[PDB]
């Protein structure tokens, strides 16, 4: 009547043979999870890293959260160490239900936190430790350097030790070098009684992996990668604030809406309790959001496989409809991977080749295009090595690799293959195509990966 809970999405328990490999345990759980955005995985029981951090020695400043339905937050933003944080949010946790912390039922404190956020006379708030970098504070998993002890080196090569997922040769940033702004590292999260995470979706729509290493549970939400525009629809309605552009990609506006609401209008939806030694994966363009039981500490990182490579692309595509701006170009992560062919997996190859078909096709009709618009004029220019913020498009913001159009009257400025008539006020023979690749480079790239793929 005043919450009801969303249904549970599904739980895998993977024999150590199916867990050994997590690009196979994942790419055989897509047909099921894909339809839920979340699911939940308990590894093998005797599977069980140790933790490696330190309580006193480690010091983070957590941002504060009103605890709002529907007030826009930022996405990423007093000093405390894991002890004296760990103190407070013991004592916040206990005084608020006048209970010990292990006696307060998940289910009460689900029902609490969604009257909590709806309720204007209340002003509760709390600290999160959110988006800690692990290159600062260190990884809750093991990690070469410390003298390790054999049980903690066990996991150092661990398939889901979340510092190795995204290096595995199985993963499309294994070969990619450009920092990212921290997609290939992960991030740690320590949580207190009702710290939130807003309704969001990863960067590039990419996977996340997520792992409780100890402490009280995480509820999520969770919304299929099939509902995601439907879910945008409802919060456009009730929360429209929230869809203002930004600008830049430090200035993403966030909140919390209770599941309810999602289900009410037909979005699905479903939860889970997530424990200490619990994964949760989120699937591309699966919208989630929840909140912490108590104290706690969470890792996760971005993960992008070949089954992500063609979502990747579309994404890119969304975000130059919406002018928002990328962490990396799409078609200069293809690039570098097509320069490496010869030491790709061999699967991974196989989907490159395939996008790469794609973009060289779509590449060519935007040439033709610009050329019809009377750019004559034409020079190489290597896109990579441009800062990001010297090669975004001028209307849509996308990062520019393949190609973009300059003008002599505006220097500097740039606009990609689509928005060349918002460049400047001058006539289209004094423009110039920029390109990284002439028709006749791409193709022998994308020879290399089909060799390589067999
Ligand atoms: C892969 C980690 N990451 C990247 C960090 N930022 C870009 C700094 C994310 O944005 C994860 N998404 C936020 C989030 C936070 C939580 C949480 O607070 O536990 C759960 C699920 N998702
Ligand atoms: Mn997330
Ligand atoms: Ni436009
Ligand atoms: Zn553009």
């Amino acid at each position: 009547s005043m919450f009801l809970p969303p249904p549970e999405c599904p739980v895998f328990e993977p024999s150590w043979e199916e867990f050994a490999d997590p690009f196979a345990f994942i790419h055989k759980i897509r047909p099921i999870a894909e339809q839920t955005g979340i699911c939940k995985v308990r590894p093998p029981p005797d599977w069980q890293p140790p933790f490696a951090c330190d309580v006193d020695k480690l010091h983070f400043t957590p941002r504060i959260q009103r605890l709002n339905e529907l007030e826009a937050q930022t996405r990423v933003k007093r000093d405390y160490t894991l002890r004296t944080f760990g103190e407070m949010a013991d004592a916040f946790k206990s005084d608020y239900f006048n209970m010990p912390v292990h006696m307060v039922p998940t289910e009460l404190v689900e029902k609490e936190f969604w009257r909590l956020v709806s309720t204007i006379e209340e002003d509760v708030t709390v600290e999160y430790g959110a988006d800690i970098a692990s290159k600062e504070f260190g990884s809750g998993f093991p990690v070469r350097d410390i003298k390790l002890s054999p049980e903690e080196e066990e996991y150092l090569d661990s398939g889901w030790n979340l510092n190795n997922m995204p290096v595995m040769e199985q993963s499309v940033l294994a070969h990619i070098t450009a920092d990212i702004c921290g997609m290939k590292l992960p991030w740690l999260y320590v949580g207190m009684c009702f710290s939130s995470f807003c309704w969001h979706i990863e960067d590039h729509w990419s996977y996340s992996i997520n792992y409780l290493h100890w402490g009280e549970p995480k509820t999520w939400y969770g919304v299929p990668g099939y509902a995601a525009e439907q879910l945008e629809n409802v919060m456009k309605k009730l929360a429209p604030e929230l869809f203002v552009s930004q600008p830049d990609l430090l200035h993403q506006l966030v909140t919390i809406m209770n599941p309810n609401t999602l289900m009410t209008h037909e979005v699905p939806v479903y939860r889970t309790n997530q424990c200490a030694g619990e994964f949760v994966i989120t699937f591309p363009r699966a919208y989630h959001s929840g909140f912490n039981q108590g104290f706690n500490f969470a890792e996760a990182v971005n993960f992008c496989t070949v089954d992500w490579l063609p979502l990747g692309r579309q994404c890119v595509e969304h975000y130059r409809l919406l002018h928002r701006y990328c962490v990396f170009s799409h078609d200069e992560m293809i690039c570098k991977m097509a320069s490496k062919a010869d030491v790709l997996d061999v699967v991974v190859a196989s989907t490159v080749q395939k996008d790469m078909a794609i973009m060289i096709e779509d590449e060519k009709a935007l040439r033709e295009t610009v050329r019809k618009l009377g750019v004559i004029d034409s020079e190489r220019m290597d896109f990579e090595l441009l800062p990001d913020d010297e090669r975004q498009c001028v209307k849509c913001k996308t990062t520019c690799f393949m190609s973009a159009i300059s003008c002599s009257c505006k220097p500097g400025l740039l606009v990609c293959l689509h928005h060349v008539k918002e460049l400047c006020s001058c006539p289209p023979y004094k423009y110039k195509l920029r390109y990284r690749y002439t028709l006749d480079d791409l193709y022998p790239m994308m020879n290399a990966l089909k060799l390589r793929a067999e």
